[PDB]
């Protein structure tokens, strides 16, 4: 038995959802995403691993009076996209980058119904921004920025204590992508990783250090 879906308030209008999955060779893996509230509407920043937990997460906010206006997935792995199929079946708009949707399609997985293409994209103008720092953990990984809270969801790109699975990684680009991320969000109040605890902007520095060290160790 895996731990249950957790939902925890992080800031005004910002909640961290944590789901858990058994991943062969990694044991029980936690995955953090966000739910962001704008007025009476809720946006999912990454879906939980599974449809079950995506439904639980949606139910919780609907029962509390928030309409689910959409989800955005930060990269194509199923810890960010596992609930897209279920959201689509409920006519809740799902978003992912063009490249993320291409990689879903290539793996025979359900795609988001909406795609965006380019370095920056406003999911909600002035409230929820999407930014592509370049390849790192995967070729498609993006981050999500909440300007009114100075909170950055770094997703599986933020790796403060070790890079993790390099199977889909672009280790030669990750240092550059990490330097770009740090220079753009160096003033973030909070940085939310997918697989470790929330921290401050130093998680940007630590990530860059881990990327540079990972590229060095591949000699
Ligand atoms: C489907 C299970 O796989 C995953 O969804 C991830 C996506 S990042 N794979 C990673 C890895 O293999 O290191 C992880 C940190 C274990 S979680
Ligand atoms: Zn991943
Ligand atoms: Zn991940």
């Amino acid at each position: 038995s895996l731990p249950d879906l957790k939902i925890e308030k992080l800031d005004e209008g910002v909640y961290v959802h944590t789901s858990f999955e058994e991943v062969n060779g990694w044991g029980v893996v936690p995955k953090h995403g966000l739910v962001v509230l704008v007025n009476a509407e809720a946006y999912l920043i990454d879906t939980p691993f599974t449809a079950k937990d995506t439904e639980k997460l949606v139910t919780w906010f609907v029962e509390r009076g928030y309409k689910i206006k959409g989800s955005i997935s930060s990269h194509f792995h199923s810890d960010s996209t596992g609930g897209i199929e279920w959201l689509n079946s409920r006519s809740i708009p799902t978003y992912a980058s063009e490249l993320t949707n291409e990689l879903l399609k290539k793996d025979g997985k359900v795609q988001a119904t909406n795609s965006f293409s380019g370095v920056n994209y406003w999911l909600v103008k002035n409230k929820i921004e999407v930014f592509y720092p370049g390849p790192g953990h995967t070729p498609d990984n993006v981050v999500v920025w909440l300007p009114e809270r100075k909170i950055l969801f770094g997703g599986c790109f933020i790796k403060p204590y070790g890079l993790g699975n390099l199977g889909d990684a672009n280790i030669e680009a990750w240092p550059k992508s990490a330097k770009l991320l740090k220079s753009k969000y160096g003033k973030a109040k909070l940085v939310v990783p997918s697989h470790s605890e929330v921290g401050d902007a130093s998680l940007l520095k630590l990530t860059l250090e881990q990327a540079v060290k990972g590229l060095n160790e591949s000699k």
